[PDB]
């Protein structure tokens, strides 16, 4: 409606790996990714802070060996019985793991539950989805 | 290590909700939230590129009455059967439901399968969460 | 303590069966795997009729595609959202589904939940397991 | 088809609480409700006799906390991963789980892991449900 341009400065090897992504995904430009990102950002952001209800999902892959994330991960699990609903594990190989958990209730409470379990030793990858 | 700048064309409401967000979470500057919203961009897409083996879970949300969504999806996924390994369900409310997919292969056929499924008279928008 | 003979008459065919069957478990005679059963039976069905609280996995296959099952499957499951947890689905080939539903509560409520869902059409198999 | 008859030892008491329940429910003789259970029998262990391929859910229940079983559950299926495809756990209080597990093999191999499973310290029991 008004568009109003300013300048940012990153690390190079950083801005390159997007430019390879980005150029994938069949993006035009920067700024229209970084754009999305920035609205997507946005709105994942008033969730976060919402407070409300939400169902989601925790996708997250662990060295099951390393440390004691199993154990961690059921205690901490078990520690919030009313927003852990159920939760699928499928042995990846030998040492990997691939478990997402499904949780419901206060987005507030439930992003702060995701964060904990993330926030493991072990734990490798994971990331929160929520829905209304 | 080389920090690069170069700035970006974006319309001010846009950029303003933003920044407004920035000042409450606490950031310096906006190179610092944009750079963040980069990485974890990268970390997000990174399979995407390549045709690395991946894994992960494709979280969805449907009405299994709004059409022939749920047979279609039976249907679809059914045919690439080695790709996906199993499917957690919940049922959030009377019509609503929540499914997350479980999946390994290779990226380019994996992003073949997400699109197939998150493109369907029925399927109310997904989230992707793969790691190799 | 003091043991008591009584007679039965039983098709052929199926009596030998069992003697297969029993032979290959291990057991030494009839009587022996019959008590079984029937002490069996006694606590399964004090349970069933127990009308308290049970955790339960219903497992069950069926070609989706005879009939609307999997229609009919979910109609019936979100029927009953109190006492379906989540429901796990592995897509056994191009035509067959095994899905392991989740469900808590009233046995009396719940023993006759899973009757409902195993008697439906397409469905092949399928059997309830509780937990005090 | 050939009506064999056959007659067993039995202790009273066990032969009364069953008398006792089959009133209740309605039969007619000790012959029908001993003939079901027989049926019904065959149709949950036929699978252990030859080598066809087979496929269900393990279901099981235990104390997360009451010894290694966590640990030795994962290192154990991690052993056989080709046979076992996921598992559904539910939490059902502070210290005690319910879990599901889907697998598909060849029976010998399917049972030995089924007893493998069964048997541990931290397992306080599991029924199975498989079929071809
Ligand atoms: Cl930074
Ligand atoms: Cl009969
Ligand atoms: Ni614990
Ligand atoms: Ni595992
Ligand atoms: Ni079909
Ligand atoms: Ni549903
Ligand atoms: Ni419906
Ligand atoms: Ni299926
Ligand atoms: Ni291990
Ligand atoms: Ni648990």
């Amino acid at each position: 409606m008004e568009l109003i341009r300013f300048s940012i400065s990153i690390p190079s090897k950083l801005l390159e790996k997007f430019d390879q992504i980005i150029e994938e995904i069949g993006y035009e430009n920067r700024s229209e990714a970084i754009r999305d990102l920035i609205r997507d950002f946005i709105i994942r952001h008033e969730w976060e802070v919402g407070n409300e209800e939400v169902a989601g999902t925790i996708t997250i892959v662990y060295n099951h060996d390393e440390g004691d994330v199993v154990k961690a991960l059921l205690d901490l699990q078990h520690e919030y019985l009313d927003e852990i609903i159920s939760s699928l594990h499928v042995h990846m190989d030998e040492h990997n793991c691939l478990e997402v958990i499904v949780v419901k209730g206060e987005a507030k409470k439930i992003k702060m539950i995701a964060d904990k379990l993330l926030s493991l030793k072990g734990v490798k990858h994971g990331k929160l989805v929520m829905t209304s």
